[PDB]
């Protein structure tokens, strides 16, 4: 279980939690199949394994792994409109009358409800972690929206979830810019070959760099021209590489082969064994990487306007 | 109608072409609804005009507008796979055995056969303009594949279609790079604020700029550093604007208001009348734009006979 995206949240109180108290709490807001006239359903499901007996929560060295599945019937607006048109055409030919705006919007609703039951279902899962030992909650997403849903749904299956989005002392963009400007980042981090530079005004310029030597005079000119680094490729030690933007979102999280081949040797031949070891070696790697990141970004922060 | 993209094709020989002769032929290759067990269909349709007796070709002077429609069933690979992991369970909890490679492979074909008929349909169009008195066929698409699909069905429908994609005497990328470098484009063309730059060497880099002044030291330094212009946002005269790539694909085609408004003031009250006017005017301006484009790019590389 190697996360691909990371969104860090601070446990403000690190209030106690039990594997049993949690597991049955998550059952109250579980995942159910989407009804025939239902657009969407959101609820927790078994992270690993699955099968009406598989646990919603998963533990290892005091680390928990939960997951919230979402079901939504796929009914593209494209399909609706084509169906609308065909019906309208049918009425005007068979009833010899013109169907106007008001009535077509009415027939639209009628069409949506006739098509839903026939709409395939899309299943998307949003994994999250809870390391009370680290005092944080880690979501495997890039979308803050999706992260809110997971946390907002966990907020119901708990009644109380004291958590705030990670925040750093110094604005990231300033820290990222400095790193590229000076061609050196905080201890152990390495500026890779990708970034996104941009002017500060809204309709300002935007420059995207792939496979670029970020130490070239070319990049420098963008910086002295006013552009700021809003996205940056970074590696940490020799453990993993990822992309960091100016909202602290960790995207394209990729752990090195050495670490993957490693953890894969703590599960041996079975599936649940291989997964458990991965979520473990990852969480353990996160224990040293995450704090080092906070220090790299110039110390973590604690807000006031709760 | 106003094209949103443009790929040009040169007729390497004279095309017989009689309106009704062409209209007849396209009917032999007309669009048809998707069979409940069918994946996709592809054929011609009335570019303008609804009803089953609406013409497949629209004539304005010596310009012929045609259209190909593709119908496709929405079978998200996602739903096809999710169906198995559900089919397998039943078998394994009742037949004291595991499901293997060739078995699952079989069950997949049966799932498809069952789900296809229930799938919603997605329809998409591609308009093509045939200008005999110019020896060109203009396809309203950014994708060369889409165009080849239109040209192939047209060749199938007509018996033969002697055309080759446009090519010019000087490497486009060299010309586009030269325009940015010298800060001057060839007559009536203007360099806008967007471009894609890329290294000459293997796995080299890519720099994408938008809302950027291409005359700034930043862009200049990228070029002296070796980057080539592979895509450039341009305006022609005061009539249109577009993005030109190094494969000669004319993308994001946009016509100026005074031009579109003029087709409205010449088209009347009815839609079809508007559609005819804009189609006419578009072709009329293309007839000025295209040759000036070829010349600007160093002249067209004319395909020689034997």
């Amino acid at each position: 279980m190697w996360f691909r995206n990371l969104l860090v949240y601070r446990l403000t109180q690190d209030l106690q939690l039990d594997a049993d108290s949690l597991e049955k709490a998550l059952g109250e807001k579980s995942a159910r199949p989407c009804a025939s006239q239902e657009l969407t359903t959101y609820g927790f499901t078994a992270p690993f394994g699955k099968g009406p007996d598989a646990p919603l929560v998963h533990v290892s060295q005091d680390f928990f792994l939960i997951s919230a599945r979402k079901e939504e019937r796929i009914l593209p607006g494209s399909v609706v409109r084509d169906a609308l048109k065909e019906k309208v055409d049918e009425i005007e030919a068979q009833q010899m009358r013109k169907v106007y705006k008001k009535e077509r919007d009415q027939l639209k609703d009628e069409i949506v409800q006739t098509l839903l039951p026939r709409a395939f279902i899309r299943r998307s899962s949003t994994f999250a972690a809870i390391a009370p030992s680290l005092g944080l909650i880690l979501v495997d997403s890039a979308s803050a929206k999706k992260a809110e849903d997971l946390l907002s749904t966990l907020r119901e299956a708990l009644g109380s979830l004291p958590v705030r989005p990670l925040s750093v002392k110094v604005a990231p963009t300033a820290t990222l810019t400095d790193w590229v400007k000076t061609q050196e980042a905080a201890g152990d981090f390495h500026v890779l070959d990708e970034c996104e530079l941009r002017d500060t005004h809204e309709d300002g310029g935007v420059v995207r760099c792939k496979r670029q030597d970020l130490t070239s005079e070319e990049i420098q000119l963008h910086l002295t021209a006013g552009k700021l680094v809003t996205q940056l490729s970074l590696a940490w030690s020799d453990k993993l590489s990822f992309v960091l933007d100016d909202k602290l979102a960790v995207k394209r999280l990729r752990f090195e082969d050495l670490l993957q081949e490693q953890a894969e040797k703590d599960g041996g031949e079975d599936a649940l064994g291989q997964l458990d070891a991965s979520f473990t070696l990852m969480m353990l790697t996160f224990a040293e990487f995450l704090p080092a990141l906070f220090e790299a970004l110039g110390g973590e922060e604690i807000p006031q306007g709760v």
